[PDB]
């Protein structure tokens, strides 16, 4: 029942902190620590906690790598040709099978830069990833109605910025098509890299 | 291409549609050979269809090749899902090759992809996906799948592709408006359809893993004018 502005404000307030950092060990440890904060972010995405825990976990399990990637790309926008894994861990291209994903992450930053992706748009995109990556009756209906609400909210953000109706639906499409590439990176990422579900369940107990 | 009305975009895409091909005129042991032969014959028609997607032949040959290398499996899959939409629980690879889940169980890792395709077909069925929407979505896959994995020329190329993608977005919205959808419903349905493309990409990546081109794409795309 939230308004678009209340949706945006809830997502903005829910943003996780930027954590700080042998290379792969460090990146794995950073990712593991960010995942905890991801869980607490997800609990604040409006609509998420109305799902069963089993469904909260399947969605997090499907989405977590995409969410880490889009977060990395978002905080890397202002660092052309580099990835800001942490404020103390800025890596460029020159830093097997890694450069291919690195280039794909860099291409995403470049796309966000070309689009001038806004922060309010970023948090909507992350929320969509959370609710969408695992959707493939009543529980899915609810997921789709929350997803619909985020679509309403993105359009509202674009109207408030003064875009024409045409530009609104063009930009909405451009943003959602980026999510196909983020999925693609996640799949390649998974290839390149106790069930995670048990870990996610434990994390939900704080 | 950038001057087409939405109705002219729909018309060009509908006319460009490839034919529905058949399998040879069956067994678990011969099934993969039949599916591979079907895909190979469909790929030829794909190329011809791509050349008829407005704006596609404005690109360099190298970029046309790149886009089709990136998108061909997704395009085969979305075509399959569309043909299968009115056959619940089954995949209509061809009019004479309608397969159920159990026929996939015979090949390792096959049923997982089969189930994802079935769920996409069920989702299109639930949304009552229209043929005019389908051809827009397939044209989006062609132009979008490879656009993040490509000089001043390259920048011009990418800008062109995004302008054509934008025109197909306008066309999708025009279609939904003509169908009587409120403006909220139009934006929502647009988003729902585009998010399914994320899942089609997911299936393609899993499918490529399971299945395990360029100069062949070249030879059909690099036609002479004789
Ligand atoms: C819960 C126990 C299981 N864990 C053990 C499991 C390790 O998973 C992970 C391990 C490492 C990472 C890093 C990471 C860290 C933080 C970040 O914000 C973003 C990323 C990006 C990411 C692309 C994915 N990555 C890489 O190194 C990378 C590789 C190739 C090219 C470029 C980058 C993410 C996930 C998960
Ligand atoms: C020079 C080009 C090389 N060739 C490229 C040639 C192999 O690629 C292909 C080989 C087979 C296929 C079939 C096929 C055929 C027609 C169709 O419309 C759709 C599909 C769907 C598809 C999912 C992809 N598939 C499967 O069997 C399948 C597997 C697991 C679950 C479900 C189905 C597609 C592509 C070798």
């Amino acid at each position: 029942s939230l308004t678009a502005d209340q949706m945006v404000s809830a997502l903005l307030d829910a943003e996780p902190p930027i954590l700080y950092s042998s290379m792969m060990g460090l990146l794995t440890n950073l990712a593991d620590r960010e995942l905890v904060h991801m869980i607490n972010w997800a609990k604040r995405v409006p609509g998420f906690v109305d799902l069963t825990l089993h469904d909260q976990v399947h969605l997090l399990e499907s989405a977590w790598l995409e969410i880490l990637m889009i977060g990395l790309v978002w905080r890397s926008m202002e660092h052309p040709g580099k990835l800001l894994f942490a404020p103390n861990l800025l890596l460029d291209r020159n830093q097997e099978g890694m450069v291919e994903i690195f280039d794909m992450l860099l291409a995403t930053s470049s796309r966000f830069r070309m689009m001038n992706l806004q922060g309010e748009e970023f948090v909507c995109l992350k929320s969509i990833i959370l609710l969408n990556s695992g959707v493939y009756l009543e529980e899915k209906d609810h997921i789709h109605r929350v997803l619909d609400k985020i679509t309403d909210t993105l359009i509202h953000l674009m109207a408030k910025a003064g875009l024409t109706l045409q530009q609104q639906h063009q930009r909405l499409a451009q943003l959602l098509l980026i999510l196909s590439h983020i999925r693609h990176m996640s799949n390649k990422g998974m290839e390149h890299l106790v069930p995670l579900s048990d870990l996610l369940l434990e994390m939900l107990d704080a």
